[PDB]
């Protein structure tokens, strides 16, 4: 006789793909156990297990899920391409770039592995401008330029007329992405613009349920093929899309790879060009976007003249404490940002302050492997391992309330940090950078420069450290800085919202008379 065993595991295989993909996590891993209780040995439910634990951040336990998948499957991308990523936001980047070339070797067509590569490379200082630029072209080429229509003149090209904004992003939600938007949604000024919100993602928190409430249109986008979302922009009239995920979140710029509106933008999630034609524009800063650097974009870059993102804080914030070994260093930026050349910095500064302590706060620091490795790699650089003091991921404000114990923050290169470190600001703690010559490694040295605090700005290396030393030495710099913080954070708290907005529809209106304009 045979068994049942196959039809069992194809509808447990099935029914927790659909949990996964409707949003439900809890329910497609205890469905992905049922088949390993069966067939310890199947591939596609280890593969599928991996995937929901990297989402997660148990990175220890997704690794050895994926490497197992690998070795059961070895000709199967999508392992590759998985355990690629969970390498790469496990701070081993180099190991997690071979796994997604692997995962192109095998499968050239592979569209999310292509993004991912080019994504991953912003993590390391072994890929210069001129190589990313290059990949992030490759894709659009093979991917995007070919959906990509001429620019067709706009309809009812009125130069002032009411602007129809689409905001189309899968991380709507308690999310950098979300954080942001949140404050433009509500101040949009409802005279000259209309807000409709394309959410490409099924998970709905409080955070969403307040943006759906401040949109004037809302949109369920996940199901939608991209042709099918197209067809629905077009009947919304959408005058202005924009691009809020870019390579780093669960985008649709196939989408806009068809030109559905007359004018498109990248903003928010962009740390370079999305490669493609169809993007029109992609919104950064003065600072944000050195003077040279345009021939690396595709897009036109619209540098505001103040910071590119809004920097009010929420109304639930901690506030500050009255101050508490001396100093401790902060830094509460993903792994993948902290690779050796961070490491090899951060080493020669606690070396300089032999009894300083650095506290890193990030996803994956509670599997032991990952802060053994972290520990053992400053160790290796002269650093005694107890010195440096790894924490489990935490709630919002409970983070914000750590950076009371903090007394300067780093931020991380080559890919600089952004809401980490307007999140320190916020709490009264400096921020220590490097700016790079570069839009992905100057996030946080141009927040600095328009708040006033162009004196925590490194050009170079070696004068990123001598800068932590002197803050670590000097309580008067710091007191000056922590009320230099306490009077920019209450400005911002209340002109910045509508201060930030009114410059991004200046921006919009813009983008929007140029497109009528050159009809004519
Ligand atoms: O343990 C953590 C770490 C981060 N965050 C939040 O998620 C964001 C993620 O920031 P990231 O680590 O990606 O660094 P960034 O790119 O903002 O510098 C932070 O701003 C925090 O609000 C959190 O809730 N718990």
């Amino acid at each position: 006789m045979t068994t049942r065993d196959a039809a069992t595991i194809k509808a447990l295989l099935s029914h927790a793909h659909e949990a996964q993909r409707s949003g439900d996590v809890l329910a497609s891993e205890r469905a992905c156990w049922r088949v390993l209780q069966i067939a310890p040995d199947n591939s596609e439910a280890l593969h599928l297990l991996g995937l929901l634990h990297g989402e997660c951040g148990n990175y220890g336990l997704a690794a050895t899920l994926l490497r197992r998948a690998v070795a059961l499957d070895p000709g199967e991308a999508s392992y590759h391409y998985n355990l690629g990523n969970v390498l790469v936001a496990s701070g081993q980047v180099e190991r997690g770039i071979t796994s997604l070339h692997h995962a192109l070797e095998l499968r050239p067509d592979y569209h999310r592995a292509h993004s991912g590569l080019y994504v991953a490379l912003h993590y390391s200082a072994l890929y210069d401008p001129r190589a990313r630029h290059i990949l992030a072209l490759d894709w659009a080429r093979r991917y995007a330029d070919p959906l990509t229509p001429v620019p067709a003149t706009p309809v009812d090209p009125d130069p002032h007329r009411r602007l129809r904004i689409g905001y189309v992003s899968g991380e709507l939600r308690c999310h950098p992405v979300g954080y942001f938007l949140e404050p433009v949604i509500e101040a949009h000024d409802r005279t000259a613009y209309e807000v409709y919100c394309y959410s490409n993602d099924p998970r709905s928190d409080a955070l969403t349920d307040r943006l759906r409430a401040l949109s004037d249109r809302w949109r369920d986008v996940w199901p939608l093929t991209d042709a099918e979302l197209c067809e629905l922009v077009r009947r919304d009239g959408i005058d202005i899309l924009v691009d809020l995920s870019w390579h780093l979140g669960m985008h649709r710029l196939f989408a806009f790879a068809r030109r559905p509106a007359p004018v498109q933008v990248t903003w928010l999630a962009a740390i370079n060009t999305t490669g493609m034609r169809a993007m029109d524009y992609l919104v950064g800063d003065q600072h944000l976007c050195p003077p040279g650097s345009d021939e690396l974009y595709t897009e036109r870059l619209v540098r505001l003249s103040r910071f590119y993102l809004p920097c009010n804080p929420p109304p639930d914030l901690p506030g500050w404490a009255p101050a508490d070994g001396f100093p401790v260093f902060g830094c509460f930026n993903r792994l993948s940002m902290i690779g050796p050349e961070v490491l090899d910095l951060w080493a020669k500064i606690l070396l300089a302050l032999p009894r300083a302590r650095l506290r890193l706060i990030a996803t994956g620091l509670q599997d032991p492997v990952t802060s053994s490795r972290l520990m053992r790699a400053l160790e290796g650089r002269g650093v005694a391992g107890e010195r440096l003091e790894l924490l489990s991921p935490m709630p919002r404000t409970d983070l914000l309330a750590t950076y009371n114990d903090i007394d300067v923050a780093l931020d991380t290169l080559p890919y600089s940090g952004c809401t980490t470190s307007l999140e320190a600001l916020w709490m009264g703690v400096p921020v220590v950078t490097l700016e790079g010559a570069d839009m992905a490694g100057r996030a946080t040295s141009s927040l600095l420069r328009w708040a006033g605090l162009q004196e925590l700005v490194s050009r170079t290396q070696e004068e990123y450290i001598d800068i932590a030393l002197g803050l670590g030495r000097d309580l008067g710099t710091l007191a000056r800085l922590r009320e230099h913080l306490r009077r920019w954070l209450r400005s911002v708290s209340m002109s910045d919202q509508g201060s930030f907005t009114a410059e991004l529809e200046d921006a919009y209106r813009r983008m929007w008379r140029d497109a009528c304009q050159t009809a004519a």
